[PDB]
């Protein structure tokens, strides 16, 4: 009975005693239990406490005592009894309501854990205590007081408080902003030595990103509130002095991230543009080149500010123009997307970096026709000539289509892909490179060299790079198509490996070949005599079967990892091996994996039809 | 110099040297510091091995001596998965040297023979798509080679066991030629000899050659089954009833037998191929040897797991099969249907993760294509048939059970259990409407196509409600009556546009892009029966609350899941660990059907409508 009885007695008093002082030992004694006994203090205690709650507010003491001890039942925070005794105090919608009048009050000892329980409540039945809350009059403007309180414990865990409050909850998002959110936890920001500012810097951060990730309003209100510029200064950063906490690296990770929010690829596009614009107006475009620069900033830091700059670049031709205007102070001072690429092919380099540069290239380039067509210029030199030495783009693209990196194939095949996207006039000129073979030797084009690669024993990352630049580059392109074709050894090597009983590593590998082959037909413009279309169609239906075709063309949005391909633009390889999907390849796949199946289909009595009908 | 030059001294000393005893030691001294200075004993005693074994036939002595060095040089069967692949190539660049090898096979001498095949079948690991086309294109080679499994000397034998293995990898013309040579015969007569599971390793190599021969070829899975040899694999499912005791080797032999029914029935194969063998398989009795290893004892969980899996797809889509499984019962405590221990086992908290996979393929496979087996399952919920002695659980009530379990685990396979009893069946999805759910006394019943929507806003496991939704998707799909049902309760549009509208988090996307589908489906398969919700009504919603480009993003979001491809891969549940089970493979193609067809309804306009009303 004691240890049990105990605390039946403990609340016989809380219940029945007419005496405040009775009482609120009472309350007292559990707020001590609550801890080594919680499960049996919540399921006889709670009851009574809130009705404490309910009818002894002239006495802040024993309120204190009662939340102290309803949070010490209810709090997981240490870590079962935490959702399930938060369900059974919030099953009374009053109950809530009732703790949001209590946190009016100045008294430390009922604000404090009146915050601290109330933020368990969120973080442990969000939804439903939030959904009681955003319906109460005024429950979220009042909440937002906690942030004027002097006291910085409360003002502290109050920010962690609206955490919670605005989880995954647009409404309350829009609310928290317009009560003042930005302007006042940027100052808060500001206040404490921005990334300096340890702990409270983050968890503001963190509201922040709450504030604005997939927000449309609140990021416009962000933008028109001319709310960017104050993000500047959190990026005069880096300089030297190079013992950064991890604390720091961390704040920020989080101001990296807010800035990437506001120029993300899926927001609407409208949005996105305005911001990059704001960006480069400011200077926080300009600043962030700046960080790349410098000595003394830790190498994820520096992974994540290039990630970030390729975001406020992407499908911006000023930001762009501005990107490729910068140059590295060095030996030979070289261009932005030369040295960019330099680290691209580098077997050195970290694969996060690897990827991050690559990325910045792709951001670059994406709707610049300008850009698309200088890179591909300088595969077909002309008005530059040799100033003894000095290296170009189009020399380490090379340089990296035909190393013994797998790594290197990829990234380049990839990066020239970027170079062709939705643009026809460069696919034509790319046609125009010719490579040297040997000393008295003819030369062998650009677009043959990478498809002898495919029948080389090469290994299948390459060949997987080297398939989606042909891919890309046959697209929407009849005389690439029919240079490609123009030789004769190409159609045998796909319909034989097409046909080919491959092993499972192989298959993406196949289809691909499939999706290449089919490009060729879809996109014939029948101008070359010996394989027109007709003939085409007959030879997949002699050698391969159409049905098996098709089969093997569904192999490539099968495989394992184009979905995640499919979800963004930034490249999202956990390590080397995942290196497969390029984003805007899984798009191609899309558009044409399903006209190219009817057009593949659809027999010939239908097809001279079809080519009389068009 | 005094360890190089004491390789060329011997080097010239084979060439010049005029005395076969001279050069014969010349050789003899280079095959002892072969696998020791490999690198320059390769890189220039290479050219006059082979002139050796080009001319100095007549002594089998020196030949076996240039064969050993000369696989000391180019293997790599040391190093366990460099200089191997460089000397394979400079080996191969003549054409000829490998059609010289093949001839040194045919000489009866085992100091030759053995080095030579050996020699033979690293080459082939190392660069078989074109070594295996040097011999596929010369004189009878493959044929010829064939002869070594006629061998009576046992390491020959099996040593050419495995370069056929390394011969008919991924090589479809090579793997046809070995099957009209008698393959089959050959190697199920070695199976027979050795005694089938228990034959050690011999067993394990002649297996994996049967798959090389087997998986993914039609040609030759048709000749394995006209040719009576499905029977041959019913003996080595006799493995008797009792204590266990398997050894390791015993256990990797039954793993491949079991591999190579499933290749014959694979869902991967043309329908025509699977059926017919699936028949086979009935009717020489090796279904029922099968089902008699998931009643025996001392068979070890993996075998267990693999039989069910393997017995899985013996029955999915053959009626006569399904049929027969459903037959069998346990004797357990009292009886127990088949289909009962299914799902008791799918439903069991305690149960390994890969068995409970497992069994609910099982059950998967005994619905698909039978609408009698899904109307068993779907009768059961409505109980009416059938009173008690009081216990005898049934397939329903297991069900319904599983699907308001706590574990989530328990939620999504009931659901998807559920489903599969649905598909393609509307006269079932109209009948399970009829099913209603006791609540508590005095009080309304609630229908199941109702509480299963309940879940959904109850603050559900993501797994839970991730499962719920495929099966309401599946169960409005094509079905006017059951949209009706759902609509009719004023609650679940309002719910499903909130969570669509609502700024939720990227762990829960997923289940927004569902909730998008359902609302999809709701549109498009609507008759207009229910005045409060026509289809241009809830088209006019997702403009008002949530806006339509936006409704597709969402939409959108369930093709883009990282698991989502893995899963569209195939028939069988591949999930890594329980956070995996997520999306059910038949479910994914539901989503590529719909897709595509709901997007191209809701954009439209009014007026087009009016049109398409019309």
């Amino acid at each position: 009975h004691t240890e049990a009885e105990t605390i039946q007695k403990l609340c016989d008093r809380v219940a029945s005693s007419t005496l405040l002082d009775d009482r609120r030992n009472a309350v007292r004694a559990l707020k001590s239990l609550s801890k080594k006994y919680r499960l049996e203090v919540g399921i006889q205690a709670m009851e009574h406490l809130i009705h404490v709650l309910q009818t002894d507010r002239s006495d802040s003491e024993i309120i204190g005592y009662a939340l102290d001890t309803l949070y010490n039942i209810i709090s997981n925070d240490e870590e079962d009894l935490g959702s399930q005794f938060t369900e059974i105090f919030i099953k009374q919608q009053e109950n809530v309501t009732l703790l949001l009048s209590l946190l009016e009050e100045f008294d430390f000892h009922v604000r404090w854990p009146g915050v601290k329980l109330l933020t368990s409540l969120l973080k442990q039945l969000g939804p439903q205590v939030q959904q009681i809350i955003l319906v109460s009059p005024m429950g979220v403007s009042r909440l937002m007081d906690l942030l004027a309180d002097s006291r910085e414990v409360i003002r502290n865990d109050g920010v962690l408080l609206l955490q919670a409050l605005t989880r995954s909850n647009g409404a309350i998002q829009k609310i928290v902003a317009f009560e003042n959110a930005f302007e006042r936890l940027l100052d808060i920001i500001t206040e404490e030595g921005n990334s300096d500012g340890g702990i409270v810097v983050e968890d503001c951060l963190i509201l922040l990103q709450n504030l604005l990730k997939n927000n449309n309003s609140n990021q416009n209100f962000f933008k028109e509130g001319s709310y960017i510029q104050r993000m500047k200064p959190w990026f005069e950063v880096g300089d030297e002095n190079s013992g950064w906490s991890a604390q720091k690296v961390t704040n920020l990770h989080l101001m990296l991230q807010l800035v990437r929010v506001l120029v993300s690829p899926n927001n609407p596009p409208g949005a996105t543009s305005s911001c990059q614009k704001a960006m480069f107006q400011c200077g926080l475009l300009q600043q962030l080149c700046t960080i790349l620069m410098a000595t003394g900033v830790p190498a994820d830091i520096l992974t994540e500010t290039i990630n970030t700059v390729s975001e406020v670049i992407r499908g911006c031709q000023v930001n762009q123009d501005y990107f490729a205007s910068v140059n590295a102070p060095s030996n030979p001072p070289r261009p932005a997307i030369v040295v960019l690429l330099m680290s691209m092919v580098n077997e050195r380099q970290p694969f996060v970096l690897r990827c991050a540069v690559l990325y910045c290239f792709q951001c670059f380039l994406y709707k610049n026709q300008k850009g698309q067509g200088e890179i591909v210029s300088t595969l077909l030199p002309s008005t530059i000539d040799a100033t003894g030495n000095t290296v170009s783009a189009g020399q380490l693209l090379c340089g990296g289509l035909f190393s013994t990196d797998s790594l290197s194939n990829w990234c380049a095949a990839v990066a020239l892909a970027h170079a062709l996207q939705e643009n026809a006039t460069q696919k034509e000129q790319l046609l125009r490179v010719q490579l040297a073979t040997s000393i008295g030797n003819p030369p062998v084009s650009l677009l043959q060299q990478c498809t002898n690669i495919l029948s080389q024993g090469s290994k299948i990352q390459t060949r997987v790079g080297l398939l989606m630049l042909l891919c890309t580059w046959l697209s929407n392109c009849p005389i690439a198509v029919t240079h490609f074709l123009h030789n004769s050894a190409n159609v045998p090597f796909l319909t034989g490996q097409i046909a080919e009983n491959l092993g499972e590593e192989e298959q993406l590998v196949q289809g691909l070949c499939a999706l290449l082959l089919g490009i060729s037909i879809y996109f014939n413009d029948n101008s070359l005599e010996t394989y027109m279309k007709e003939k085409l169609k007959q030879l997949i239906e002699k050698r391969i079967g159409k049905e098996n075709f098709i089969e093997k063309l569904g192999f490539i949005s099968k495989h394992e990892l184009y979905s995640r391909a499919s979800q963004k633009p930034q490249p999202n390889f956990p390590s080397p091996e995942y290196m497969i999907f390029d984003h805007e390849f899984t798009k191609l796949v899309k558009e044409l994996e399903g006209v190219i199946t009817k057009a593949i289909y659809k027999s010939s009595e239908e097809d001279k039809k079809e080519e009389e009908v068009k």
